């Protein structure tokens, strides 16, 4: 066994809705131990209508995360030891239990458009779909920040959409330096003296522990441990940890309909209509055990800081002591007052994250409009969509906020978009299958031909 | 055959823009030039046309994520080389509670997981909404109850 | 039955040589391998040279 002796394929066709910024699951193809093969998925992208037209872009997503079995099986039981391993899964599946069975309906179960099974007069679908959601979704939060927070097994509903770019990582700053990095060196005073061997040693823990912070960066799962076990000189099981398949992205179009009617054109009545189409075509991972390829689809708008105040005409006009600027080689701390102007007073003074010198200066893009403008006005031709987060708090956080106003629809609360998948798979297979059954012939029995 | 083709026709009024007023217009012509058969009694041509939804069936179990997740010996799989029965909860979720558990018809081992093809609507999304765009015409079958009817309701 | 069997013969035999031919997860790869496993390669030892 372990080769491919039949094929089976799957064509899936699913129609639905989801609310802006959120990372709405579309579908999650099964695989199983010893299947690959080929998988194409093409997603399409249909809006409500939009007063006025949108200048603003507006972005799509799409996202193939594999999440191995053995993934899935540590939310499942996470106390347990030893959860994740591959074995421990194998001898599970040998004992001719489950190592997942069924539970009742869900939110993240229907998007993905698994029919349920009517048992005992009850839909029951299996655990398998709910763990891969969250793992996946767990996963991609760890791309943009390691230390991210992770969703347990125990979501029932559709996640928050993620951000493309983090406040720190725009700024590339940090809550807390290291004390290592132009760190200390231990002096000895029981007339003392600093030695020298001390400051040998270090001044390359400088250069030691930026190493460690790339190899736990650069792999954001397995980052705290695998540095641990990387100076020891060991290395981590690769099956465990889930990857990723495809990522399409494409600026939404726009159509203009106007009216014609004689109201409708002399106060300017006009329509924005936005389409987009999305598809990719890659192979399916081959695995002993198996896993499901959850895809993902979201639309977001542009993420650009509307409320940043000037780093130059904002604060004071200074001669600046270049001696002094090139003499610091060291953080400097950085308030809230200088990211937004949408600050509270008690928190106008408050170290958020601490960055270079100039930093803040290097770079400076806003998008937004102008404060003389009342917002009331322009209701036809409201283009500025985007995200107003308050910003300053939190500035590390990697999700969208959970509740976002989709200002230019007429509902805001209504899921805007409409979408309509269509994945085709086609899985060689190890399965046996079977020979096809006959009809009864009723000239056999009734005349007794084979006498 | 032929699939039947589409013109969209958009609104021009103020209200209609603004909601997203729209038709869809279908037509299709077809045609045959066949001899006809000599007997020597003779007969009758009968025509017929129609037109038919897709038939795809919305509503059928995954084989795979709705049941629960095996190890299959495969020693055994080919050592069966027997029917196996089908019950009406694997073909569909609208089974009453007393038929859930009654043979409908013989196949083979792993049929039903070989093909599974299905096309219709999120069973989150709420059937109200998008009268607007309203696609789904597709034969909801009863299924499971004469698996072997030729008709259509 | 007799034609399920005939290769049963024939599966018996080929699962005899799959212990034998590694003595070393004998009696259990045949397991995983009707189930379609495998065993872990790094415990097992192995031979260097024969004179």
């Amino acid at each position: 066994y372990q080769t491919k002796r039949n094929v089976r394929r799957e064509a899936r066709t699913l129609m639905g809705r989801f609310k802006a910024g959120k990372l709405a699951p579309v579908m999650a193809v099964p695989v199983k131990g010893s299947e690959g093969g080929m998988l194409s998925q093409s997603v399409s992208f249909e809006l409500d209508p939009i007063a006025g037209r949108m200048a603003t872009p507006i972005t799509a997503e799409m996202c193939a995360v594999f999440v191995p079995v053995q993934a899935c099986d540590a939310l499942k039981n996470p106390e347990a030891d030893y959860a994740g391993m591959t074995e421990i899964v194998r001898e599970k599946l040998l004992s001719g239990n489950p190592l997942f069975v069924l539970e009742p309906e869900t939110d993240v179960s229907k998007r993905c458009g698994v029919n349920p099974r009517r048992n005992n007069g009850l839909m029951r679908v299996n655990e398998i779909v709910r763990l891969a959601h969250n793992c996946a979704v767990n996963f991609l939060r760890r791309r943009r920040y390691v230390d991210a927070v992770q969703l347990t097994a125990a979501n029932h509903s559709t996640t928050p959409a993620i951000l493309s770019q983090t406040v720190l990582d725009r700024f590339n700053g940090a809550l807390d330096p290291d004390p290592n990095v132009n760190g200390a060196v231990q002096l000895s005073m029981p007339a003392g003296n600093v030695s020298l061997t001390d400051f040998y040693n270090a001044q390359k823990m400088d250069e030691l522990t930026r190493v460690m912070r790339k190899i736990c960066d650069d792999n954001p799962e397995y980052g705290e441990e695998m540095v641990l076990r990387w100076a020891h000189g060991l290395s981590v099981d690769p099956g465990r940890v889930p990857f990723l398949l495809a990522e399409k992205s494409v600026v939404l179009g726009r159509q203009i309909i106007g009216a014609t009617d004689t109201a409708g054109v002399e106060d300017g009545v006009k329509r924005s209509d936005m389409a987009a189409q999305l598809s990719f075509t890659v192979p399916i991972p081959t695995t002993e055990l198996g896993g499901i390829i959850v895809t993902f689809a979201c639309i977001k708008p542009d993420e650009t800081l509307s409320s940043q105040p000037h780093p130059i005409l904002a604060d004071h006009w200074r001669l600046d002591n270049f001696v002094a600027d090139e003499l610091a080689l060291d953080p400097q701390p950085v308030m809230a007052r200088e990211l937004d102007y949408k600050v509270a007073q008690a928190n106008e003074t408050t170290v958020v994250f601490y960055t270079g010198l100039n930093e803040l200066k290097k770079t400076y893009v806003s998008y937004g409009l102008c404060r003389a403008l009342d917002p009331n006005t322009v209701e036809s031709k409201n283009a500025v969509w985007q995200l107003e987060v308050p910003l300053s708090v939190t500035p590390e956080t990697v999700l969208y906020p959970a509740d976002l106003p989709q200002y230019p629809f007429a509902d805001q609360q209504a899921e805007v978009c409409t979408y309509v998948v269509q994945s085709t798979a086609v899985m060689p297979t190890p399965m046996i299958f079977g020979p096809s059954p006959v009809e009864q012939l009723a000239v056999i029995e009734t005349e007794d031909l084979f006498e």
